[PDB]
């Protein structure tokens, strides 16, 4: 239902129709196998939503019809980017699976003192939950970093919270639109003393997410959750 | 280590009725209380595969008194989920135990309402969740309805309605079956421990 254009607002709305080449159309034509005036959701680019009419439905090239720019906008009011340690197993799909769908802007993976051990894989399935999710971007995966190398990154942000063991609800609740907010996660094993040492000293302030101990792959979700909560729900 | 025990009142123990105690030998009572101030109660449409079995984990791991599966209209479909319950629970060192129940069907589902102090329906039609969870009393019991893969029934929600339940959107961008009762969760802590 939801596919991501190569195209802009403005070079959609250049002609009456558009059309889709690639990957797409194969998923169009032959996994869906619509026909002509079915109906798909089309996010540009630059973020802008559509609801399209398959006009013209072929092999290779798919041609649609804009009905309707719906003018939604699903994105979290501020930039969040995600820091976890290598975890084990599969868990880091998971943590970028559900991650997009809770509206995290950016994934960083980095290797971590206690981690114990494919983003092309990891770029294609953020890529779909951001298309299930009806997010308006697809969040970036980036490269492996070394411990040392997100270090050198936290720069760059507005805010940076290590959630490690009450900062967190006064940070949220004090970003602006538009803000960004770095947040480092560690493997099973957890973050080292030396580590949380590196991470205060690069302004990077130590925060609980509640009494329980929870996992990798949730305490992420968590933190993006109560994000939601704070800067949608209540505001 | 954390290991639950079923008396009542190095490792760390945790009776039956919610104590924890450093110690076999008693050496210490911790005093020490990880739960909710509410109880949430998370029933949830039989989803496919394994997503039941993550419900559980995550979801005991973020405060969940109890699961309730149910057959939804839209679902296609115990010893081991209370493994996985009391697994969670030692890991994350809740000092309960959250049982699952039997799979209810819709019906039961209706019936078992009444019981709840507040009912909320994840889903929107036109949101009211906040205003509920940030109004119920330390000690009050919340039941949370998620549907599963492709949602509650427009007819459901109507017989869901009918008996009070209230419905409520979670967000703007749409959860899967397996992520909605995460993020509930996890905005109950955030109002009633980060905030308060």
């Amino acid at each position: 239902q939801r596919y991501f254009i190569e195209l802009t607002k403005q070079q959609i709305e250049e002609a009456p129709t558009f059309s889709i080449t690639g990957e797409e159309v194969h998923h169009i034509v032959n996994v869906m196998r619509m026909n002509e005036g079915d109906q798909i959701i089309c996010c540009s680019q630059d973020g802008f939503e559509a609801k399209c009419e398959l006009q013209s439905v072929s092999k290779d090239k798919v041609s649609c019809l804009v009905i309707e720019w719906t003018n939604e906008n699903r994105e979290l009011p501020i930039k969040v980017y995600i820091a976890s340690g290598l975890p084990k197993g599969d868990k880091l799909e998971w943590i970028i699976q559900k991650g997009t769908e809770l509206g995290a802007h950016a994934f960083i993976p980095f290797q971590a003192a206690r981690s114990v051990v494919k983003r092309e894989r990891w770029t294609k399935i953020a890529k779909e939950a951001a298309e299930q999710s009806y997010r308006n971007e697809v969040p970036r995966v980036m490269d492996v970093h070394s411990f040392q190398q997100l270090l050198q990154r936290m720069q760059d942000f507005d805010k940076c919270v290590v959630a490690y063991e009450s900062a967190f609800s006064a940070i949220v609740s004090s970003l602006p639109k538009g803000s960004s907010l770095l947040i480092v996660f560690g493997p099973e094993g957890g973050l080292t003393e030396a580590e949380v040492e590196r991470l205060t000293e690069q302004d990077g302030v130590t925060c609980g997410l509640g009494p329980r101990i929870l996992r990798t792959e949730t305490a992420p979700l968590y933190a993006l959750s109560a994000i939601s909560y704070q800067t949608e729900l209540l505001r």
